């Protein structure tokens, strides 16, 4: 039954493995969203939706090298739905941020709880890759949303209207 | 309520284009999903899966572009769900190519109609959209498939078992 | 008359092809006044001067590529008076942009109901000339109107007087 | 039964696009009988030589193109034969254009039913690939070839024998 | 009350800048209505064509930079209706040349009363400017066109039909 | 009414050219056919398709060159109904080249019996020609498609399934 390639791969880390997955997806799917949302004629902050998409390409980026370590320890991957963000119209700059901000530390979680059903089951390969393309990339992501969310709001946005648009020509202009 | 950019684009050609954005994303999976497969050890098929790589990220940008052309038109992104696909095993390279020739006769359908739609309701500009960057391009990879589907099943693919690994490299390796 | 290059061209066509070129030469007039006056010593905006002219030129460009298919056809181009814009004073940055949206979408107008006229008469050429050059120029104008009206709004233009002259610098420079 | 790609085109479409095909590539035999006497040496306009004989290939690719679009459509070519042009002797150089014109207009004419069969069973691939490619292309080869005759004719062609002699040089070559 | 940079600038300066200005725009619109009279498929005279285009834009030209004058020494533009040209119909190369040559002068007559204003009123920055950009690009275009029409005339145009042709690619192209 | 440039040229051999012209031209369609056959989305098999294209084309040329001795020699060309060829499918890869070796064999008989026939009127011009342009040509394609049709048949073609997809790749990719 279990693939010529497979060893020392516990079966939950196999369940996990397609569970992140389809986080990385949902969180591409919730960029694009909000890219979209910065492009439209009432909103119209356009390095705020080139932020977004680009922020959105690197999601699908870390769902299939996800999928390609899957096939490495030879894993099955499973896709489910990737379901629609929770709204559609994400409200101003400062707040697309904040969600962001709040979507990357789920996704933060979810791959802290993986690097822990993988320590628990012995599984350093996976410890390892996970620490090596995931975490760092998380913390240093948080970090800089952290940071943009502070400036926008020291700046006065949404209420102050230059703070958005000058916030777009400077820090994400770049 | 209207969009200040809002001019000639009825109701149901927004609607419509949502539900095309959706149909492209739903593509893009299905892809997605057959480039995984062909990565697992057990079909270890290199080439094809480099080819519905790339067209999964053609699709995905097939979905992109009709998201710039619904703000364009000053209509509003609604996002849904994108399910997954059908199954996760493809079973073959042959099997694989029939059933992508298959979604792309599925995705000319629903562009074939929402041209219609876009004729009956006189929008000229979304007819024209949908001619420069869609239609012949879904011409294209239907040939294109169909090319691909023949030469397997002449090769005498699945069962021939050196037809899928020499098709891999001359046709989809070059 | 015909003309021998005269074929599938019909003489309502002719006309509103004349009608067009008459609007785009009017909307470069329209542009030329408002890029006049960002130039004047109290407005004082370059940036927004040279956008305007620089759009004054594109609608030159659209009426001499009309002629220029007119000819083509076997039509005969009749030029009238072009009339001078509805007022001199623009009044802000602003106003002018929400004007030439105003005016970008009557000219989408006019050359929708070109269109129309187009299919009627089942000039397939001139269906597709229309499309290619006109049609997806003047949506993607309009969209760009639209959002700079739209950050000159947010940023508070006209009161806060900062506003213009910033989107000059960042947008339109 | 059909072909695996066939969708949305029509039986009778497929053989529309069976007869423009044979009609191109007369027409490109037609223009190579012209080049062919243009080459006499009791005529011996060598420009107007190497110019239709650019014209016959181009139709040549005319016809290429569509055979390639009949394959992606997944419709059935099927050949006929290419009639020889209806007569040897072209004349004159003035007269070679404007059976040139006649031609060109007779093939346009056929896009044009063409296009309107392809809109009649709502085929907007078919429509825009016509567009696209041909009806552009033909319009502006008439109004060439229209520019052309009223030179010739102006400069007194074919009684006035400097005329066809300085056109080849100075307009087709 | 005035702008803050006028100085030494007289009413009537202005008001006679703005109709210069006009005229100006009317010379364009002159020129390329002769653009596309060449233009046309019975004419046929492609270089006569590109001339006359490229002086319109030279007009065009000519009509910014009086817009520029006006607003650097504090002046408002205010704009009038552009007349369409006296007809359509322009008959010949010669004749298109022959009336080129009269609205260049009419238009270097109302330069030197623009000038003679200029004068009267102590401007010395106006005169300059209208020697140093239009007074003698005036007299070069003008000697330019009586040039033109005096080959047309010797060569027989536009009765003799090879003149207007051979003009048309040797000084003209 | 003999050409001006007509010295030594009978007129059998100017008969014959005529038929050895419309023969080229009977080849080209022949391997245009193919071509079409396989771009066909059930057969697919593009370096053929691309092979015999090339090979159209180049019947094409021999076409043309045959027109340019004809005029050359103070002969008239006489175009005549090119004939569709006998068929629209064409069945294999393996079939095609068969039919392709036979068709380049009978040209090449024509060809020859033209050179008798120059040889027996004695025109040393004639024989140099063909033999220079065309025999050698014949020769090195009989060669090649003979070289291929053994090819395929060794290979299994067209029961062995992969024979045709995998000579595409090596010998024509
Ligand atoms: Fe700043
Ligand atoms: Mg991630
Ligand atoms: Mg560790
Ligand atoms: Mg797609
Ligand atoms: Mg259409
Ligand atoms: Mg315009
Ligand atoms: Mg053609
Ligand atoms: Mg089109
Ligand atoms: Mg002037
Ligand atoms: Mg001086
Ligand atoms: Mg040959």
């Amino acid at each position: 039954s279990p693939s010529q390639v497979r060893q020392n791969y516990h079966q939950d880390a196999e369940a996990a493995i397609n569970r992140q997955i389809n986080l990385e997806l949902y969180a591409s799917y919730v960029y694009l969203s909000m890219s979209c949302y910065f492009d439209r004629d009432d909103v119209a902050l356009k390095n705020f939706a080139k932020y977004f998409l680009h922020q959105s390409h690197e999601e699908r980026e870390h769902a299939e090298k996800l999928m390609k370590l899957q096939n490495q320890r030879g894993g099955r991957i499973f896709l489910q739905d990737i379901k629609k963000p929770d709204r559609d119209d994400w409200e101003s700059g400062l707040n697309a941020m904040e969600c962001a901000l709040h979507l990357e530390k789920s996704v933060n979680q979810s791959l802290l709880e993986l690097h822990k059903l993988a320590t628990d089951k012995n599984d350093p390969h996976l410890c390892d890759f996970i620490e090596t393309y995931y975490l760092s990339e998380q913390v240093k992501s948080i970090k800089e949303l952290g940071d943009h969310v502070t400036n926008l709001r020291k700046m006065g946005a949404p209420e102050a209207g230059m703070a958005e648009y000058l916030f777009d020509k400077h820090t994400l202009g770049h």
